């Protein structure tokens, strides 16, 4: 035999170790239309009406974003837009309500429900109106039946719905 000693310069005494870790997609959208109605006599939403158009994606992230495009995901090709339909406002004060509405996800049609709060209402410089509120809601991928190929340990079954609008009066 013979006796040697490290080259403490040129070893490494190294270890691999696989772990997980939970992270949260955020995301809007650059590109949609609304039509607003809202009574600010009252604080009643009288119509809400958006479309989306899902190429316009943002999650920070170009490769992910046109994987969202994709079949196993919005399927944009065949489905380029989601829509949401207001079918109800339930007032609970001035800066609350329930609203409830027909959201459609690649044709995939439910009604959910959005808690409407009045971040407020004013007469803006030039004497024509503002609004600010927001919308928010959790939905269920599997409610859509959206993304089904991914499962919900991956990816949570929860998405959370955050709209916020800055809005100023028409004409």
């Amino acid at each position: 035999m013979k006796e040697y000693t490290l080259d403490k310069a040129h070893t490494d005494v190294g270890f691999k170790i696989k772990h997980l870790q939970i992270s949260n997609v955020k995301g809007n959208f650059k590109d949609y239309s609304a039509v607003i109605d809202f009574d600010p006599a009252s604080a009643e939403f009288k119509k809400l009406d958006v479309t989306i158009k899902i190429a316009s994606v943002n999650t920070e992230n170009q490769t992910r974003d046109n994987h969202l495009q994709q079949d196993d995901f919005f399927k944009a090709k065949k489905y380029p837009d989601m829509t949401f339909t207001m079918k109800k406002y339930e007032k609970i004060d001035n800066e609350k309500g329930k609203m409830t509405g027909t959201l459609t996800i690649a044709g995939v049609s439910k009604d959910i429900v959005l808690d409407a709060e009045i971040g407020g209402v004013a007469k803006g410089k030039d004497g024509k109106e503002k609004i600010g509120f927001s919308l928010n809601g959790k939905i269920k991928r599997s409610d859509f039946k959206f993304a089904t190929s991914t499962s919900t340990i991956t990816l949570s079954d929860d998405i959370n719905l955050c709209i916020e609008v800055e809005a100023n009066e028409k004409e």
